[PDB]
């Protein structure tokens, strides 16, 4: 295994590296408005040194934006791929490239016998060539990786099945921004090559000046080069006609055909291509493509030939084609150009770009970093859609960990057809697939666009529930017994954190209406995991047990909720019929625990929280509510660290140990504004006027809780409710983030510290690496946001800070010893990126976070010059905490008799760097061999010198064995047979898949 630490790789191109040199100066570069004028030496081109143009056909189609998936489909898509399987069929020299999958799958199901066969007939013959294969064409930004994962094998798996093609060509013609993630999975999936468009102007600038728009795109810690994938970055602003067929607009738009109800922005229009103006049609157009050439250093061009739902019209087919075929014909003929031109497909311009390598015309250069943040244009970062709609984006989090526990549960067994598994899964991941869409989980989709991803979601969650708890009572009950009704509620989940809701079941318990519940406790992490879980009872004398009848230690809180009295005033009520039982279950790797409630006075085992307001009536509740006026305030769970808070009730200091320093650590919301002239801040861009002001918090009432087994501080400000939970190690913040009225604002949230960071900070891409960022004074506000999708963090030589989320949010570090999260943005203003609307549809999100302060001094660090960071075990096993928490089921019936008290005690508990991202089983009953997939990932840790663990062999897990293939990781190809049928180890840093299958 390579060594990600001690190792600076050495590439040609490295981000971090390139920023600080750039001077990002937006100049006037003429018909190339963010270039320069192109040279070529026309004399470069002769008989034995020609140029091969690959004319690409393509549609790009949303799966959601302006419009619903179905929507579009109806109006749009259906029309198109008709046409293309009718002009393809005719036209045998004619070709295609398409990339959601979603969309061709939907149009494919519908065919007649006839024309699917004749589809299947253009895909054999390479005439429609699918690109990417994904079920959609994913954002990169905020997206997990499990998820890009997720949509990923969910189009290739069907294309394997449908068609028998699996793509090795990525195509991502429309994110905002892209993401070393992509290459990471494509190439451990069989890719070969990828594309990309939306990068930063100066940078496209930067390297067309190089010639280095074609490199291998490494791991930011890859020393080897292992992981590289062959990129091409297309050089100019977008990827429709004006802006791909060479360096000026007003040329490139006169050749297309569909402009003749459409037009030239630039007010030249195409021309029907004739014996008349043949020539000369030609000339300029070469001319074009030998100006976009001199930008790459093969002699092979890629000329992509589309746009938005293009190939719509049959007409359309025709013009386009006949007027290229016209010039084609021209242009290959005349020897003086030295052309030679063609349609062709993305996958053929690549096989021409590796052709003229392995001859030795080029060598290409090496890059590791990203390609964030992106603008397109001035000072217009794309900093906005980190954080719209708030609410989806932790919504994805939330769908995403349901879908692997749901896959999980229900992989332990082969189901009858009856119980419908694999068709609720199927939709779950579908729905799940669909949101990874650039207008999905980034917020930039029309109201009732998000509507359908929202309703979609929670069908979704509502499957993968069902078949939880099916797999539960399966996995629980004596076999002598099980007897299941497949449409019968068995257990109720138990969510406290989704969706935060006056949802939630209270268990009624009484001395004879109910005596006893049994609640079973699942955990999708492959070790044992001790964890705090609550439950809502009717009663606050409830005593814990195991099956086993032995005691456990609980606490018994109020249910408390805040109401905004309009007349006066932000104020907690508690509950008088409805109490939070607390205790700390104990979980197998991939396992299930079994425990009970029993009501009887005050247990011996259960200890009651006292609540003191500080600025209320609460049942059968013990202890009496105490009145305070507004002090400072100290507390320590366990060991753990001690908190002090202000008046306000937010954070102000933290000492880990009895003995360590007080260490300053201030939380303070603040708010940033939208422009007084300039451009204004919409679903995309993000344009504040200046650093953001502090929000007045007033005098707000401070509830505080104190528990033996958790004790937290809540404070109702105006637009948050924020708490600050305590359980003995890093606690965990809950903002419900209501942005309501507010416009044209944006909800900050800050910590401030001594940290001596200075201008560097990190940042998560994907929820698989974090990166190193420098702040650039150079560059605007907006320009120094990030993506932040699972976590960030800011160190010196002795103290790091990090934040783990729960959900993608946008952030930076703006000065020394900062960290900052946006919460919300409303936004009266359309950013004027296509989409029409501002973002006027806010509603209710919990956002919840860790918060783990450290010593590091005694941690193995990389050097000052790897452009990487790594998190220690807390902090990994904090993000843990927050992604992947235990899963919680209430029986929903009076008796279950064939109760088990644990599931999976006999599974290895693997080294805490090591995770089973995905167990699912890949076969149904009605075959022979059943086969399971196992999708593992090893992240890397900080070494900081701070236990028993077991090889884990995925291979075994499940009885009888008779192979065993390590695979790409969408499971569609054997990359190593393993004849030992056991699992090789895998290396940090690295992911791997496997397939067992069993007889
Ligand atoms: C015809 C409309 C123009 N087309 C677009 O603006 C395309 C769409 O595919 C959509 O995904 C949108 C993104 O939201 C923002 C970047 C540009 N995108
Ligand atoms: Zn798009």
């Amino acid at each position: 295994c390579q060594d990600v630490v001690q190792d600076v790789p050495n590439v040609d191109v490295q981000m971090l590296e390139l920023y600080d040199r750039m001077s990002f100066k937006d100049i006037d570069g003429g018909v190339w408005k963010q270039g320069w004028n192109i040279k070529y030496d026309p004399l470069k081109y002769n008989a034995h040194h020609k140029l091969k143009v690959f004319v690409v056909p393509h549609s790009h189609n949303d799966p959601g934006w302006i419009q619903t998936f179905e929507e579009y489909y109806q109006h749009d898509t259906k029309h198109i791929l008709s046409n293309a399987l009718r002009h393809l069929h005719d036209n045998p020299e004619m070709k295609f490239i398409w990339a959601e999958i979603s969309y061709f799958a939907r149009f494919y199901h519908d065919l007649g016998e006839n024309k699917k066969l004749q589809m299947k007939s253009i895909v054999k013959n390479g005439q429609l060539e699918f690109v990417t294969g994904g079920w959609v064409m994913p954002d990169e930004a905020n997206s997990h990786w499990r998820n890009v994962l997720l949509q990923l094998t969910e189009g290739q798996t069907w294309l394997k099945q449908f068609m028998n093609v699996t793509p090795t060509a990525s195509w991502a013609i429309d994110p905002f921004g892209h993401s070393p993630t992509m290459p990471y999975i494509l190439q451990k999936s069989g890719f070969k090559n990828m594309l990309i468009q939306r990068t930063h102007y100066s940078v496209k600038k930067e390297l067309a000046q190089q010639r280095q728009l074609e490199f291998l795109w490494r791991q930011i810690w890859d020393n080897k080069g292992d992981t590289a994938l062959f990129t091409h970055m297309m050089p100019f602003y977008s990827y429709d006609i004006p802006h791909t067929c060479g360096p000026d607009p007003k040329v490139c738009c006169q050749f297309d055909f569909k402009r003749m109800g459409l037009s030239c922005p630039w007010k030249v229009p195409p021309r029907t291509i004739s014996d008349q103006n043949v020539a000369a049609r030609s000339d300029l157009l070469v001319d074009q493509w030998k100006k976009k050439a001199e930008l790459y250093r093969t002699n092979v061009l890629l000329i992509p030939l589309g746009d938005d739902f293009r190939f719509k019209q049959n007409t359309e087919w025709d013009v386009q084609r006949v007027n290229y075929e016209r010039l084609f014909e021209h242009i290959n003929s005349q020897a003086h150009f030295n052309v030679q031109a063609q349609f062709g497909t993305l996958q053929e311009y690549f096989d021409a770009v590796h052709q003229a390598e392995r001859a030795g015309q080029a060598e290409f250069p090496t890059l590791s970093g990203d390609f964030f943040t992106y603008a397109d244009r001035s000072d217009n970062y794309w900093s906005g859609y980190y954080t719209s709609r708030p609410y989806h984006k932790r919504m994805d989090r939330v769908l995403m960990h349901y879908v692997r526990a749901a896959e999980m549960l229900s992989a332990w067994h082969s189901w009858d057809g009856m119980a419908r598994i694999e068709e609720r899964l199927e939709q779950a991941r579908r729905e799940l697939s669909l949101f990874q869409h650039h207008d999905g989980i980034t917020g930039t989709a029309k109201t009732h666009v998000v509507v359908d991803y929202e309703q979609r979601m929670q069908e979704a969650l509502k499957a993968c529930q069902m078949v939880m708890q099916q797999s539960v009572y399966r996995l629980l009950t004596k076999p002598s017994i099980y007897s299941p009704d497949f449409s019968f509620s068995y257990f109720t989940l138990d969510d406290s954190r989704w969706p935060g809701e006056d949802s939630r079941t209270t268990i009624i318990l009484g001395e004879d209406i109910l005596p006893s519940k049994h609640v079973v406790m699942h955990n999708t992490l492959p070790h044992w995991r001790e964890q705090l879980v609550d439950f809502y009872v009717s009663s606050p004398f409830v005593s814990v047990t195991d099956l086993a009848n032995n005691p456990v230690e609980a606490q018994v809180s109020p249910v408390w909720s805040w109401h905004h009295d309009t007349l006066t005033t932000i104020h907690p009520q508690g509950s008088t019929t409805k109490y939070r039982i607390i205790f700390k279950a104990r979980v197998p790797p991939m396992g299930l625990a079994t425990y009970v409630l029993t009501i009887s006075s005050k247990p011996e085992h259960t200890s009651y929280a006292s609540n003191l307001l500080l600025r209320l009536p609460l049942g059968q509740y013990p202890e009496d509510v105490k009145f305070g006026d507004p002090r400072e305030i100290s507390l320590r769970v366990g060991n753990g660290p001690t908190l002090a808070f202000s008046e306000q009730g937010l954070l102000k200091s933290i000492q880990l140990t009895q003995d360590s320093p007080h260490v300053p650590v201030h939380f303070k919301f603040l708010k940033y504004g939208v422009r007084s002239h300039g451009d204004r801040s919409g679903a995309y861009l993000f344009l504040p006027n200046g650093p953001a002001s502090p929000v007045e918090l007033g005098q707000p009432v401070v509830l505080v809780t104190k528990g033996k087994l958790e004790s937290s501080v809540s404070v109702g400000l105006p637009s948050v409710v924020h708490q600050t939970i305590m359980r003995g190690g890093a606690p965990e913040i809950r903002n419900l983030v209501d942005i309501g009225s507010l416009d044209n604002t944006e909800i900050v949230m800050r910590l401030e510290t001594h940290i001596d960071s200075g201008d560097i900070f990190y940042t998560d891409l994907n929820g698989l690496q974090f990166i190193k960022r420098r702040r650039l004074d150079k560059l605007p506000l907006q320009a120094n946001y990030y993506p932040i999708p699972s976590g960030m963090f800011i160190e010196d030589a002795n103290t790091r800070l990090t934040l783990l989320t729960g959900q993608p949010l946008g952030g930076s570090s703006l000065a020394s010893g900062e960290l900052e999260i946006m919460q919300d943005r409303r936004l009266a203003s359309d950013d004027e990126r296509g989409l029409g609307q501002g973002v006027l549809d806010n509603k209710p999100v919990l956002h919840i976070y860790r918060l783990v302060l450290e010593k590091v001094n005694n941690c193995v660090r990389p050097s000052e010059l790897h452009p990487a960071g790594y998190l220690t075990s807390a902090a990994h096993k904090a993000s843990q905490s927050l992604l992947d928490p235990l899963d919680k089921f209430i029986f929903a019936e009076n008796e279950w008799i064939g109760a088990q008290g644990q599931f999976g005690g006999d599974h290895p508990s693997a080294r805490e760097d090591l995770d089973v991202s995905v167990m699912r089983r890949l076969t149904k009953s009605s075959a022979k061999t059943q086969r399971v997939g196992y999708v593992l990932h090893r992240t890397n840790l900080m070494q900081c010198g701070t236990e028993h663990t077991q090889k884990l062999d995925v291979c075994h897990l499940l009885p009888n064995v008779a192979r065993c293939e390590r695979t790409t990781l969408t499971f569609l190809q054997n990359l190593e047979h393993l004849d030992g049928m056991v699992a090789p180890e895998v290396c940090p840093m690295e992911t791997a898949a496997y397939v067992s299958s069993h007889s």
